[PDB]
């Protein structure tokens, strides 16, 4: 569960950083 809030679009889950995930709405979190 390491991830940090950071406000930062994805277009998908390697776009973000650490465990953390690209949710639908298009955002990491």
């Amino acid at each position: 569960r390491v991830c940090p809030r950071i406000l930062m679009e994805c277009k998908k889950d390697s776009d973000c950083l650490a465990e953390c995930v690209c949710l639908e709405h298009g955002y990491c979190g």
